[PDB]
């Protein structure tokens, strides 16, 4: 799988059936037609204990790792029922600034998109909650095109270290409260994962606020190669997902 002609999104299915799911994810935000949920709390993000590990290209992304053996950087409240770890994060971009998220708000599609992976700890480990409906948490955030986040710049220097597949590097002292939008409205739905195996486990809140970042800081995300060191280079853009079909689902709102 991958997100070229021959292997893109349209062909996983294939070796993914759950491609063709229920709770498939991304999808549109009808904002005229989401529902505003009273009975929704506010998020509550602790992220001031949080240890990155490192940053690693997968060949479909870049990956900042975190330390997630104890509750250092945890996700509760809103719609979730317990306490979830943060495990991950990583973008999607496009080629050009008029696409590159996953979601979108009435049609409109940002340059980029965050996700910040985490996981339900009353199932002990990552590997257990993808088992089930309740398993996961997605912190989802888009990105636009402005000013610099000056909160990003040191994922931005390590790129050229990480340029292939395979490549890791140490990334220790990253603080994600850099990457937080000021406000914490958000849209929740039951959904899955936008890359395969698609697991049908994810509670997806993608906040209402986008960040802005600058043109250059976009482009260095585009530098980035899907190859390995060593063979032809495929330049690391469009790795996003088409929105999929609600299909009954409703979209609730916090606000
Ligand atoms: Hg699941
Ligand atoms: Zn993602």
């Amino acid at each position: 799988w991958g997100y070229g002609k021959h292997n893109g999104p349209e062909h996983w299915h294939k070796d993914f059936p759950i491609a063709k799911g229920e709770r498939q994810s991304p999808v549109d935000i009808d904002t005229h037609t989401a529902k505003y949920d009273p009975s929704l709390k506010p998020l509550s993000v602790s992220y001031d204990q949080a240890t990155s590990l490192r940053i690693l290209n997968n060949g479909h992304a870049f990956n900042v790792e975190f330390d997630d053996s104890q509750d250092k950087a945890v996700l509760k409240g809103g719609p979730l029922d317990g306490t979830y770890r943060l495990i991950q994060f990583h973008f999607h971009w496009g080629s050009l600034d008029g696409q590159g998220s996953e979601h979108t708000v009435d049609k409109k599609k940002y340059a980029a998109e965050l996700h910040l992976a985490h996981w339900n700890t009353k199932y002990g480990d990552f590997g257990k909650a993808v088992q089930q409906p309740d398993g996961l948490a997605v912190l989802g955030i888009f990105l636009k095109v402005g000013s610099a986040k000056p909160g990003l710049q040191k994922v931005v220097d390590v790129l050229d270290s990480i340029k292939t597949k395979g490549k890791s590097a140490d990334f220790t002292n990253f603080d994600p409260r850099g990457l937080l939008p000021e406000s914490l409205d958000y849209w929740t739905y039951p959904g899955s994962l936008t890359t395969p195996p698609l697991l049908e486990c994810v509670t997806w809140i993608v906040l209402k606020e986008p960040i802005s970042v600058s043109s250059e800081q976009v482009l260095k995300f585009r530098k980035l190669n899907f190859n390995g060191e060593g063979e032809p280079e495929e330049l690391m853009v469009d790795n996003w997902r088409p929105a999929q079909p609600l299909k009954n689902r409703q979209i609730k709102a916090s606000f």
